[PDB]
């Protein structure tokens, strides 16, 4: 119909609901839409002199564990600290390796103090598993209270009359689904264009989507802003619960499923966009598809690996908006793995992982919210969110779809790095089954690393375990030039690793 008539019709549908809201209810919906940011003045006031100085001249970008946002906040802090020096000083202080331990340990605790109070982010990061011990207990309980109260606010459905008469819209950054394919879904040559090849891939793997937080959608399609190249057009179901927000928006109930009906490249004002047509379905319907896929991928890989038929090895921990791609990519990642690694190394190491009740966890929630990590890591400041992780205590590999890794081409290479950690673990075990340690903790590898540790990737300089893993990754790259660079620039490492590989296969 008319944009303005549509708006007024939906507003009227929710008018009694709106008028019945308490001040407390309104305050909650506003806090949901506008997270409470940390006040940087209080943060800085809480630091010691040595800490201000440390923060002042610190190489911030170089973290294993700090998001783009968190990195941006901390430099907002850094400036404020340095906004009292010479104009010459600040000019010098940013023309200038990896992080020191004193720096890293500082940042690991400072991380806990710069988190906004952001209900929708908590829901997305945990995939709705809000009891996950990844934040302070008192704050965790606050989120829970707010979330339950919002759930109780959103009781009125869009209804049987309006649901098939309206579309709702959501503009979205490509990077919010996966930070990888974001940079390469837009044509590098002409930014007004979509990369057709990539797009076809994206399209083929995007069949369903979960919202574990509360979607805020526009009643009328809004022109794209910067980094808004996805334009969702959504059709609700009759019993989808929602609330009217000022300025022609709806907040949708959390835990809904979306079936992707169509993905097209479209033109709006001389730029190409990606239209995504989606229909709201019950979340349980999608969870069913995920569980079925989980069964299928384990059945297939249990066969190919010589494991018992009902080994629980592969876990899909999937709860967010790029859901089906997480499932689809797990298949690809494991194919790359078997393709680029000797089948006897795979089988020996994996059987060891399985012996410890280990998992390959493919997920779209942050890794601190994965049990295979947090059950062994009680201290939040020691919890890690990243593209990938190996956890020896649970013998598990964790791989987070939406993020991008430090100097990493794709997810498959990330996985092979983690498998490298696992090889490190198993070799060390075979050495001394009693006092079971990592082979990169041996005196031999320590000395090899003291000599060759700077010769491979920048990230590899971190420590022995990472050096090994990076070396192991590069040695099993599909690009054979990368393999040779390892033999060339770090010969003892190359030899050491092949030794461990031989040693494992013959055990
Ligand atoms: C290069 C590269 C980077 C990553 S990571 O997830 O970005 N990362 C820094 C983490 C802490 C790591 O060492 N996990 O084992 C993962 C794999 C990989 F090959
Ligand atoms: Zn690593």
């Amino acid at each position: 119909l008319s944009r303005y008539e549509k708006w007024e019709k939906i507003k009227q549908h929710y008018q009694h609901w709106s008028d019945s809201l308490s001040e407390e209810g309104r305050g909650l919906l506003k806090k949901l839409q506008i997270p409470i940011e940390p006040k940087k003045d209080d943060i800085i006031h809480s630091l010691s002199q040595e800490e201000k100085e440390l923060l002042k001249r610190i190489q911030i970008d170089s973290s294993d564990f700090l998001s783009t946002e968190e990195k941006e906040f901390l430099k907002k802090l850094q400036i404020d600290i340095r906004d009292s020096l010479s104009e010459e000083e600040k000019e010098l202080l940013n023309r200038i390796n990896p992080l020191s331990e004193k720096e890293k340990e500082f940042l690991k605790k400072l991380k806990l103090d710069i988190q906004p109070y952001d209900i929708n982010q908590r829901l997305q990061d945990t995939g709705g598993l809000i009891d996950s011990p990844s934040i302070n207990l008192d704050v965790r309980k606050q989120y829970k209270r707010d979330i339950q109260n919002i759930d109780a606010l959103l009781h009125q459905s869009i209804g049987s009359t309006l649901y098939n008469k309206i579309y709702l819209y959501e503009n979205m950054n490509i990077n919010n689904l996966t930070a990888t394919l974001g940079a390469d879904l837009v044509d590098s040559t002409d930014n007004t264009k979509i990369n057709r090849g990539i797009f076809n891939e994206f399209k083929k793997n995007f069949k369903y989507s979960i919202s574990s937080n509360y979607m805020i959608v526009d009643i009328n399609e809004r022109p794209a802003l910067d980094n808004e190249r996805l334009k969702w057009r959504i059709q609700l179901s009759p019993d989808t619960r929602a609330g009217y927000l000022e300025n022609g928006k709806l907040i949708l109930q959390r835990n809904i499923g979306l079936e992707i009906k169509d993905v097209q490249i479209i033109k709006q004002s001389e730029k190409e966009y990606i239209r995504i047509d989606a229909k709201v379905v019950p979340k349980s319907k999608i969870d069913t598809k995920i569980q079925e896929a989980q069964l299928n991928i384990n059945q297939e890989w249990n066969k190919a690996l010589g494991l018992p038929k009902y080994t629980k090895l592969i876990t899909f921990n999937v709860h967010n908006r790029y859901a089906s791609n997480i499932v689809e990519s797990a298949y690809l990642i494991l194919n790359e793995w078997k393709n680029n690694i000797q089948s006897d190394l795979i089988k020996k190491v994996t059987n060891y992982l399985v012996d410890g009740n280990g998992r390959f966890v493919f997920t779209d929630i942050t890794l601190p919210n994965i049990a295979e990590q947090y059950t062994h890591q009680d201290e939040i400041y020691e919890q890690v969110h990243s593209k990938g992780l190996y956890v020896p205590e649970s013998r598990s590999i964790l791989l987070h779809g939406p993020s991008k890794g430090v100097e990493l081409r794709n997810d498959s290479e990330g996985f092979i790095h983690e498998f490298g950690h696992a090889v490190d673990d198993y070799a060390g075990y075979l050495l001394d089954k009693n006092q079971s340690d990592l082979v990169t903790n041996s005196k031999k590898f320590i000395d090899i690393f003291k000599e060759e540790g700077s010769n491979l990737t920048s990230y590899g300089r971190t420590n022995e375990a990472e050096f090994f893993a990076e070396a192991f990754r590069l040695m099993h790259s599909t690009d054979h030039a990368e393999r040779l660079k390892v033999q060339k620039n770090a010969p003892k490492t190359f030899q050491f690793i092949n030794d461990q590989i031989k040693f494992i296969i013959n055990s």
